[PDB]
């Protein structure tokens, strides 16, 4: 009978993951920070005997790729994931401010996530939601090693919000779709991952999640892009082999290792100007949804002190975290977005392009394809019943 609320006290919110948000935490004793994942009682999708036991077994893993995981609490509302604590962030985050990015970059960065696979599959646990937000870098710096977040997490979980469950289908192996799958998932999202580092680019695109999804289940992709010309063709093949469709004829994690790509290894600037695209549409999408939800939550009809209808405090600190978003989109700093920008966002946040294009001309009619920060906050608030 472990009470959580007993040995650790909260401090500042880390940021939101998969199946809850994630907060800062210190021992009440020993002063020693953790990263507490809380999951609100979200479905188990096995037996809640299942779950202590995957949980005991993850305790004790240990990589230098790997999230270390340090404790398990659960309450009568909610699930508590004690972990580690790592400050510098997402990969992609970091390599957007990097001003140059080359295929040994690359490679240092994929073989650091071939790792942790390889030693996760020995054990026999699968990830099957690996992306970029949960590749977080150790520390501040641009060598700092990766560690995967959530490994083992989903086969017991299951996610629909739109609001998260954002930027997933890129990822998704076809098999996972369909509904048998094993770890060779976890081999087609780092080839995913690995196509997006040499590229910008993802190997399955489209205006909308079921598009992608479509584009994925088909299986289907080119190098026929400019960016491929500087892209060696060793890699071109190691891609090749993480993104064979049938799993069985898919390689393996471990001979990923092996490959002459790996083992070997100018510079990529169309690969980072992309990258730097996808990274601010996809940060744009994520915060305007966040603001819309942020805006429902208030609530303020149920109508650490800090009172020292405060609401207008709330709101104003949501509508900054949606202006850094809007403005680190506007890379060109025009102040505006174009229409075009606009059904590429509202798409991958699966907006009705006839619902945000009428909702458009309600907040004003004499636009000419383009809109100032204002008129875009002007439109989500009116997406969400405002
Ligand atoms: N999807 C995510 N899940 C977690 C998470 C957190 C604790 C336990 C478990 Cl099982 C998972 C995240 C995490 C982990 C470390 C972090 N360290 C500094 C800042 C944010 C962090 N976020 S992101």
């Amino acid at each position: 009978t472990a009470i959580f609320s007993d040995r650790y006290k909260g401090q500042r919110v880390l940021g939101k993951g998969s199946f809850g948000e994630v907060i800062l935490c210190k021992d009440k004793i020993t002063g020693q920070e953790c990263a507490v994942k809380v999951i609100s009682k979200v479905k188990q999708k096995t037996d809640k005997e299942s779950l202590l036991r995957e949980v005991q077994l993850l305790k004790q893993l240990d990589h230098p790729n790997i999230m270390k995981l340090y404790e398990f609490f659960e309450d009568k509302g909610y699930f508590y994931l004690v972990g580690e604590v790592y400050t510098g962030g997402e990969l992609f985050d970091e390599i957007i401010s990097r001003k140059r990015f080359s295929e040994v970059d690359a490679a240092r960065i994929i073989r650091q996530v071939l790792s942790g696979i390889t030693y996760m599959h020995k054990n026999k646990i699968v990830h099957r939601d690996l992306k970029p937000e949960n590749l977080l870098l150790e520390s501040k710096s641009k060598d700092a090693n990766i560690r995967i977040i959530d490994f083992g997490l989903s086969t017991h979980f299951e996610a629909k919000k739109m609001k998260d469950k954002i930027g997933t289908a890129y990822y998704i192996a076809p098999e996972v779709l369909h509904g048998t799958y094993d770890e060779k998932c976890d081999v087609w999202s780092t080839g995913v991952i690995l196509y997006i580092l040499l590229s910008g680019c993802p190997p399955f695109n489209g205006a909308n999640e079921y598009d992608i999804l479509k584009k994925v289940e088909k299986g289907k992709y080119t190098f026929e892009l400019p960016q491929w010309k500087k892209v060696s063709e060793s890699a071109k093949d190691l891609i090749r082999k993480m993104l064979t469709y049938v799993p069985s004829m898919r390689i393996s994690a471990r001979d990923a290792l092996d490959h002459e790509w790996i083992q070997t290894y100018p510079s990529l600037d169309n690969a980072i100007l992309n990258i730097r695209q996808f990274q601010g549409t996809q940060k744009l999408a994520q915060a305007a949804l966040l603001y819309m939800g942020s805006k429902l939550t208030s609530e303020t009809k149920e109508l650490e002190h800090e009172v020292d209808v405060a609401m207008d405090r709330k709101t104003l600190l949501s509508r900054e975290r949606l202006e850094r978003a809007f403005r680190m989109f506007d890379s060109d700093n025009s102040g505006k977005i174009s229409s075009t920008e606009l059904a590429t966002i509202f798409g991958v946040s699966d907006v009705d392009s006839e619902t945000w294009k009428s909702v458009l001309s309600e907040v004003d009619k004499n636009n000419d394809g383009e809109v100032d920060f204002d008129e875009f906050q002007q439109m989500l608030l009116k997406l969400c019943g405002n």
